[PDB]
């Protein structure tokens, strides 16, 4: 704190997927997530205590800039560091 220019400000975004493929991200310790969060420095939350009337599970995303939040966010959506199955 107390910096000229840095702020405690962070980026966010928010988005569901079907709980079919939450084991894309949490499939084992999590290790997936992880990877995408030292891939753009960002940070990533899933959130499996909520459910949808979708029946899809939400997740979260923060980095210190759009220009690392959204790599993580388009990230998901496809790749998922562990869509390499298909």
């Amino acid at each position: 704190s107390g910096s000229h220019m840095k702020t405690c400000v962070v980026e966010k975004i928010k988005q569901w997927i079907p709980t079919t493929e939450v084991g894309k991200i949490l499939g084992n310790r999590a290790a997936v997530k992880k990877h995408i969060e030292r891939q753009f420095n960002c940070v990533i939350t899933v959130h499996t205590e909520v459910q949808s009337s979708f029946g899809a599970t939400p997740v979260e995303i923060v980095a210190q800039n759009k220009e690392q939040c959204q790599e993580a966010r388009n990230a998901v959506m496809s790749l998922m560091q562990s869509h390499q199955d298909k």
